[PDB]
DNA sequence: GTGTGGGTGTG
């Protein structure tokens, strides 16, 4: 029919299948980005849970130290329209004042040490038995935004989020930038 | 339940 709401789960939370195929709201750090694409910005977000579909690769977006990788099945890949995109980076253009562009350093575009903490609603699908999931939405969820974005338990679910990058993401590495990755924060 | 999955590494 017509008429459908928006869930909300987390790679463990997830519960598609292969005929199958929904949306879905995901909540994560921004690691890397590929705006080379003529199609798109490919992206890897990241954060708690873990995939249990096949899905793809999903790069490893090397954390800030280029020495160690993680599991695919705690990042993922997120895409949208350049349109798209920039109704996300006007989002984002608020709380930087730029667009992600003007956060890379002007070389490559992957970014891991801003955090970007944002949700965003995914339409999945299995493209020839992947899932293909895309961005419906982009809403930044910093500090002064989640407590307007969230609050039903997706709140607390993003509180775990920080606890865990502080002692997963490596304190050696917020140390390189501190003051940039602390945002609005007391470290 | 739409299209924009590329990769796969790491910069």
């Amino acid at each position: 029919k017509m008429a459908r709401k928006d869930p909300t789960i987390e790679f463990c939370q997830l519960g598609l299948d292969t005929f199958e195929t929904k949306y879905i709201t995901m909540f994560g750090m921004l690691v890397s980005c590929s705006f080379d694409k003529p199609a798109f910005i490919s992206f890897v977000f990241s954060d708690f849970t873990k995939n249990d579909i096949v899905q793809n690769y999903l790069y490893d977006r090397y954390l800030i130290d280029y020495e160690n990788k993680l599991e695919l099945n705690e990042g993922f890949k997120a895409i949208m329209y350049k349109n798209q995109f920039e109704t996300f980076d006007s989002k984002l253009r608020k709380i930087f004042n730029n667009g992600l562009r003007d956060l890379q350093n002007g070389r490559d575009e992957n970014l891991s040490q801003y955090g970007i903490v944002c949700k965003m609603n995914i339409k999945v699908k299995m493209y020839n038995g992947k899932l293909n999931a895309i961005v419906r939405e982009c809403e930044p969820v910093p500090h002064s935004q989640i407590s307007s974005i969230a609050s039903p338990s997706q709140c607390e679910h993003l509180r775990l989020f920080y606890q865990r990058a502080f002692k997963r993401i490596g304190e050696s590495a917020i140390s390189r930038y501190f003051e940039e990755y602390r945002r609005f924060f007391p470290i």
